[PDB]
């Protein structure tokens, strides 16, 4: 039980090249079988990775009243906390420099150029990794001519989750089982492990914290008509130390729609089209939390599997 490891060294990785075609096959197979993979990413230096970790702590160290200024939508960017367990919040529209500048001046009226420049740089570099990976998936399904339309006005999110020292060694649950509602999520654990995936079998893979982890969200699973797997995951601390994760999410401009090419006799249409803002909100309500672990419990489900 160990994840695929995919070398996304940007060197040599241009469309049409030999290395690109090899990496494309690895990405498609990993996201079909596991829904995730460890990724070696040099689009971001170790120096920038540590700077973004420091910026996450600086944001989460602000007063509660300041963090609340980022709104009441914890399904996307809003401040969330389970007392004595975890806290988190996000920078929405991280690839829009004007939106990052506004967010920064909301949090730091006297200014914080270091925070704004660091997080925008990381968001831009990780969005290119997301773009390349989606492109490889589209190419793998014969859909490269539909790719630019899919990607128009992609929404990117940078999200920090912090986990308090659990007070014990061994094993301390810290975040509950869910599927992400992104297209892709790219996670860095900042040298402390705990992210844990359920296999299709029902086994558990707890990777080390040396590399980025790519995982599929329910938007890509729906786009693929269930051909790709969105994996169930949770966080379990394995040591008495604090943990901060840095995660990059892609979301569509508005609608996800499954292309006709991926529907056939053996693969009936699983999901009607749906709006991401509605899905995200719904999963955070009492009546809609059934959809957190399974998009088939959402209103878009066709009932095809009877
Ligand atoms: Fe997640």
């Amino acid at each position: 039980l160990r994840l695929p490891v995919i070398d996304l060294s940007m060197k040599n990785l241009k469309p049409g090249t030999t290395s690109w075609n090899s990496v494309r096959t690895q990405v498609r197979e990993a996201l079909e079988e596991y829904g995730c993979f460890e990724a070696v990413i040099d689009a971001v230096s170790p120096e920038l990775q540590k700077a973004v970790c420091n910026k996450g702590h600086e944001l989460l160290n602000l007063p509660l009243e300041t963090k609340m200024l980022n709104g009441n939508k914890p399904e996307y960017d809003g401040f969330t906390s389970i007392p004595n367990l975890n806290e988190g919040m996000g920078v929405g529209r991280i690839t829009d420099l004007e939106k990052v500048e506004r967010f920064t001046n909301l949090m730091w009226p006297e200014g914080n150029k270091d925070f704004c420049e660091t997080v925008y740089s990381y968001g831009k570099r990780m969005a290119e990794v997301d773009h390349i990976l989606k492109m490889m998936v589209f190419e793998s399904f014969g859909m490269e001519k539909h790719f630019d339309s899919f990607c128009e006005s992609t929404n990117y999110l940078l999200h920090f989750m912090r986990y308090q020292q659990p007070g014990k060694d061994g094993r301390s649950p810290a975040l509950s089982l869910h599927k992400d509602k992104s297209i892709l999520t790219i996670v860095n654990q900042n040298d402390v492990k705990g992210l844990e995936f359920e296999t299709k079998d029902g086994e558990w893979i707890l990777p080390t914290a040396d590399n980025h982890i790519v995982l599929l969200g329910d938007c890509f699973m729906a786009w693929s008509n269930g051909r790709l797997h969105s994996p169930l995951h949770r966080v379990t601390l394995v040591a008495n130390q604090a943990r901060l994760s840095t995660s990059s999410f892609s979301f569509p401009k508005d609608i996800i729609e499954t292309p006709a090419e991926l529907v056939d006799e053996e693969h009936p249409l699983l999901f009607n089209p749906f709006e991401i803002t509605e899905l995200l909100a719904y999963c955070f309500t009492k009546e809609g939390a059934k959809a957190v672990c399974d998009l088939k419990q959402y209103k878009a489900y066709t009932g095809a599997l009877e």
